[PDB]
């Protein structure tokens, strides 16, 4: 069953598997009012007679849209693998610089959820053949990305059908923010939250609080908790594994 840890090699380069092609872009910003740069990971044999459902998957603090692929989180790589062993059909996924920051900006990151719903995505449909429903479109991130993940997706239903925050900062909003209905829209609407942290990680609190909001308000969800793991990618890697086959089988890939 899932969530499970992944098995040794989940995350290295295997011989005879179909690599994806990650390509750098840049967007304009109306959020920043400037250009902004971002990470698009194609499917092996991405066409554009066919459309794909969209993962936007965000990083940490002072991080980059290079985090999750190079950076550490070979997100290419366990996807490719995924895709090869037939556990997850292949999607787009797009890396976006978290910290929309600019002219007049109190806080760059909460600036971020204009710049995703207002240029970032439109860009990403404009450009690549992707399907335009929330059933097609996840949301998930680590750290301050995970907070992002809650915050962006709970707020936004109508967008996301599939939420998976990983380690979640204190940026989170309080449960009121995130659940101003008492769970209405997430019980019928949400396809999949699934949350995950490493129980050494300092910031185990917040996933837990919400978690514990979920439980109380009978909010359907996932909650994973990594023993001993700490904030690094040995809990975001396995988290994003997980992920995207758990989001698969909730119908993110759904035809
Ligand atoms: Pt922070």
């Amino acid at each position: 069953s899932l969530p499970t840890m992944p098995p040794s090699g989940y995350d290295q380069v295997r011989n005879g598997v179909p690599r994806g092609q990650v390509v750098n872009i840049s967007y304009f910003s109306t959020a920043t009012n400037s250009t902004r740069p971002a990470r698009v990971y194609l499917p092996p044999g991405y066409s554009k007679d066919k459309k794909y459902s969209v993962l936007y998957l965000l990083h940490g603090i002072g991080g980059s849209e290079n985090d999750w692929f190079e950076g550490g989180g070979r997100a290419n790589v366990i996807a490719d693998n995924l895709i090869a062993e037939g556990k997850i059909k292949p999607l787009i996924i797009v890396t976006p610089n978290t910290n929309a920051a600019g002219p007049g900006i109190a806080d760059g990151y909460e600036n971020f959820t204009k710049d995703l719903l207002n240029s970032l995505i439109p860009y990403i449909e404009s450009n690549y053949s992707v399907y335009t429903d929330r059933e097609h479109r996840a949301i998930a991130g680590l750290s301050m990305g995970g907070g992002q993940s809650f915050n962006i997706g709970l707020t936004n239903l109508d967008k996301f059908a599939y939420i998976g925050p990983i380690s979640a900062a204190p940026n989170t909003y309080p449960n009121e923010r995130l659940f101003p209905d008492g769970g209405k829209a997430a019980r019928e609407k949400l396809k999949l939250l699934f949350i995950a942290c490493g129980t050494n990680d300092s910031l185990i609190g917040f996933g837990q609080r919400v978690h514990e909001y979920c439980v109380a308000n009978n909010i359907n969800h996932v909650y994973w908790l990594i023993q001993g793991g700490g904030h690094d990618f040995n809990v975001w890697k396995p988290g994003l594994w997980n992920f995207l086959q758990m989001a698969d089988e909730a119908g993110l890939t759904r035809d």
